[PDB]
C-alpha cells in the first residue's frame, strides 16, 4: 500500500511507562510527585503534589486522566494514539528496577505494541551505579528476555538503545564495551546495538565524546529550544554533516514545547509556549531539513515536563488551572506528528 498512513520505524517517540492509580499499583504514582527545591538557599520545604484528581504533577491534564501505565486498556489505547501518529517506535524509559512489576509491565507494553504492528527499544536512564560492565549485563538481559518478542526494534539487524545522560560516564569506560576492541566489547557479539549517546554542549566538547566513546549515535532528548547547544536547531545541521563525515547516527530530538513549573516551580525560564502547533512546527520542519536518517519526538508523555504529545483536555479544578491544548482539539498534536512523519518520509 500507498496510502501515506503507515508507520515510519525511523521515529522514536520517548515513553514514560511510570504512572499508577491506586486500584492498579497501590499509589498513583507519578501523578504524585515531589516539588524539587530550587538549587540556588537552605531550610526549603517545597513539598508534594498529592495526585489526587485535582492536583496532578503536571501543568497540562490528560484526556486519559490519573492512568495506570500497567492497565492494559490504558496500552491498548497508547498504541492507537502511536498508529495516530505514525510513530513505529516507543523508546521506553528504563530505570532497572528489578521488580516484579517492572517486568510485568514491560510484557504489557510489548504485547500491545504488536498488536498494532509497533517497535519497542529501551531508553536507558541513569539507574544507581550505572557503570559499562552493569550496562553490558542488562543490555544482555534485555536482548536475551526480549529480543525474540516480534515488537522488539531492529535496525538492519540490530537492537537500538538510547543512553540518557551519557556523559556521566568517561570516554575510556565507553570504550571498553563499545570499540571493536574493547576489554568487554558487545561488537561482533550477539548482544551488538545501535547506541545512541545523548549530545549535550559544545563542539569542542562532544565531537570527541562521541568518537572516544564509541557510540553509534546521538540524540539530543531537550524539548526545550536553546537549553543545551545539542537542543537548539539552527546546530542540526552542522551536526548532521559532522554525524555523516564520521560515520554516526543523528537523531535529533523534537517536541511540542515544554514547561514543568509545578514540579519547578523555580524553573519557568525554560519554558517553551506551544502557540497552538507553532512551537512543534517550527522544530519538527529544522529536524527534517537539516537532512537527518532518523528523528525522536520528546514526548509521548512526559506530563511532569509539558512536552507530552498525548491528548489533553482542559481542566480546572479547586486546587489548579491547567493548561490545554487551547484552539487545538486534544489529539491535535497526534494528527500533527502524523503530518511531519509525512513530509520527513518524503524527505528520506
Ligand atoms: O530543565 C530541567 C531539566 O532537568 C533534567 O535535565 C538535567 C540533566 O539530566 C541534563 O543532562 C542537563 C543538561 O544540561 O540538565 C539538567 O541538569 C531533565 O529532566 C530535562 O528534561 C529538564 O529540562
Ligand atoms: O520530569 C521529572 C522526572 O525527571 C527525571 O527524569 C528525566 C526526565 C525527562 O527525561 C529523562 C530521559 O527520559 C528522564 O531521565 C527524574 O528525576 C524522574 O525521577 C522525574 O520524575
Amino acid at each position: 500500500n500507498n496510502l501515506g498512513t503507515e508507520l515510519d520505524y525511523d521515529t522514536f517517540c520517548f515513553y514514560y511507562d511510570w504512572y499508577g492509580s491506586e486500584a492498579i499499583d497501590g499509589q498513583y504514582r507519578h501523578w504524585a510527585h515531589a516539588i524539587a527545591p530550587d538549587p540556588n538557599g537552605s531550610g526549603q520545604n517545597p513539598g508534594t503534589i498529592p495526585g489526587t484528581q485535582e492536583s496532578i504533577a503536571s501543568n497540562f491534564y490528560p484526556q486519559l486522566g490519573r492512568y495506570s501505565s500497567s492497565d492494559p486498556n490504558i496500552l491498548t489505547k497508547h498504541m492507537d494514539m502511536f498508529v495516530m501518529a505514525r510513530t513505529g517506535v516507543l523508546a521506553l524509559t528504563w530505570w532497572n528496577e528489578q521488580d516484579e512489576t517492572e517486568a510485568k509491565r514491560i510484557g504489557l507494553i510489548l504485547d500491545a505494541a504488536d498488536k498494532k504492528k509497533i517497535k519497542v527499544c529501551f531508553h536507558l536512564e541513569p539507574y544507581p551505579s550505572r557503570n559499562v560492565q552493569n550496562l553490558r549485563e542488562n543490555i544482555v538481559k534485555l536482548i536475551t528476555r526480549y529480543g525474540n518478542h516480534p515488537a522488539f526494534y531492529r535496525k538492519d539487524g540490530k537492537p537500538l538503545f538510547f543512553i540518557y545522560d551519557s556523559y556521566l560516564i568517561e570516554p575510556s569506560e565507553w570504550e571498553k564495551l563499545l570499540s571493536p576492541g574493547g576489554s568487554i566489547t558487545i561488537r561482533n557479539t550477539a548482544y551488538d546495538a545501535l547506541m545512541i549517546g545523548l549530545w549535550t554542549s559544545s563542539p569542542t566538547v562532544q565531537r570527541p565524546f562521541i568518537l572516544n566513546a564509541h557510540f553509534d549515535g546521538f540524540y539530543t532528548y531537550f524539548a526545550a529550544t536553546g537549553f543545551t547547544y545539542g537542543s537548539t536547531p539552527t546546530n542540526w545541521v552542522s551536526m548532521q554533516k559532522w554525524a555523516k563525515e564520521n560515520g554516526k547516527i543523528f537523531i535529533p530530538s523534537v517536541g511540542p514545547g515544554y514547561i514543568d513549573t509545578r514540579i519547578r516551580p523555580w524553573n519557568g525560564s525554560v519554558i517553551r509556549t506551544r502557540t497552538d502547533g507553532q512551537y512543534y512546527d517550527a522544530m519538527y520542519r529544522k529536524a527534517i531539513e537539516a537532512g537527518v536518517s532518523a528523528i525522536s519526538i520528546t514526548s509521548f508523555n512526559e506530563w511532569h515536563e509539558g512536552s507530552q504529545i498525548e491528548p489533553a483536555v482542559p481542566y480546572t479544578s479547586s486546587e489548579f488551572t491547567y493548561l490545554d491544548y487551547e484552539n487545538r482539539e486534544p489529539d491535535y498534536y497526534l494528527t500533527r506528528t502524523a503530518y511531519w512523519v509525512g513530509k520527513f518520509r518524503e524527505s528520506k
